[PDB]
Order: structure tokens, then sequence, then C-alpha cells
């Protein structure tokens, strides 16, 4: 048996979802998915990353839901609750407050940020401690770090599903 982890990325148009996926998988910057084999501690896993109705089953199979906003656009941060709630509604996870979400505040390379780090960290903390990363898909800042945690938390979820045949 091999270990396949499904990860989906949500967030407003233009925040950097496609760029983050490409930077992570291909280290290049410029309904579908890319795949990458990653080691989690000493366990090899294949992450299948899906870029964004798509239908309920699309969401139901996910092991981690990544939420992305643009630190220079307060409106994309404001929609995070809607993206989180919509994923919950579509995926119907059995332990909503523990399902793995990872939030990425992207484009930190643009010095005139409009959303404060503390504000975004507080939002994440208040949803049962969702992990938070500030990234730059353009300059490859914290992208490997963010996705390593996405991989580890998706593995935890996938393990839970497999061990209790959920
Ligand atoms: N400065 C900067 N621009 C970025 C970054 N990530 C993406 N972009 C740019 O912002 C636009 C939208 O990015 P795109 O990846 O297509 O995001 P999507 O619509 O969420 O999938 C494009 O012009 C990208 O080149 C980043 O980290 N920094
Ligand atoms: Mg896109």
């Amino acid at each position: 048996k091999k270990v396949l982890l499904k990860v989906i990325i949500l967030g407003d148009s233009g925040v950097g979802k496609t760029s983050l996926m490409n930077q992570y998988v291909n280290k290049k910057f410029s309904a579908d998915f890319l795949t990458k084999e990653v080691m989690v501690d000493d366990r090899l896993v294949t992450m299948q990353i899906w870029d964004t109705s798509l239908g309920v089953a699309f969401y139901r199979g996910a092991d981690c839901c990544v939420l992305v906003f643009d630190v220079t656009a307060p409106n994309t941060f404001k929609t995070l609750d809607s993206w989180r709630d919509e994923f919950l509604i579509q995926a119907s996870p059995r332990d909503p407050e523990n399902f793995p979400f990872v939030v990425l505040g992207n484009k930190i390379d643009l010095e005139n940020r409009q959303v404060a780090t503390k504000r975004a960290q507080a939002w994440c903390y208040s949803k049962n401690n969702i992990p938070y990363f500030e990234t730059s898909a353009k300059e490859a800042i914290n992208v490997e770090q963010a996705f390593q945690t996405i991989a580890r938390n998706a593995l935890k979820q996938e393990t839970e599903v497999e061990l209790y045949n959920e």
C-alpha cells in the first residue's frame, strides 16, 4: 500500500495559489493537480496538490485544506471565514475543529503589506490553532517550510482515515 495525500488550495483569485503550487513543486515562478514525493520524518508520501462547482467528492477526499490570502489585500483576508466554512460544508469532516487547515499569507515580498501578521495569527489561533505561514511564491520565501507542514498534517489526517477506516 502506498501513501497518497490529497491537498486542495482555496482562496480569492489573484492571491497566489497557482504560483505557490508551482514554486513548491517545480521551483519556478511565472480542476487540475501536481504531484510531489515528499519525506515526512522517515516516511515517503506522494502529495497530490489540487488547484482551484467542483462537486462534493472533490472536497470530501481532501487530507488538508490550504487557505491563501494576499497580505497586501485586506479583502482576501476577510473572505477566509467564507472559504473555511464552505470547505466544511462541502467536505463534511467528522471532527470539524480538528480537520487540518493551513493558512498562507502570501506576497510578503511586497513591503507595503496591509494585513498585520498578528491579526492573521489571531484569526488562525481562534479556529483551534490553525498553522499559519507567511510566504512569497515570487521569491521562494517559506514555501518549502509551509508545504512540509502541509504534508505532515495531511499525513496525520490520512493516517486517521486509514486506521479507523473513516
Ligand atoms: N509579488 C508577488 N506576486 C505574486 C506572488 N505570488 C503570486 N504573485 C502574482 O500575483 C498574480 C496572481 O497569482 P496567481 O498565482 O495566478 O494566483 P491565483 O489566481 O490565486 O491562482 C500573478 O500576477 C503572480 O505573478 C508573490 O509571492 N509575490
Ligand atoms: Mg490560479
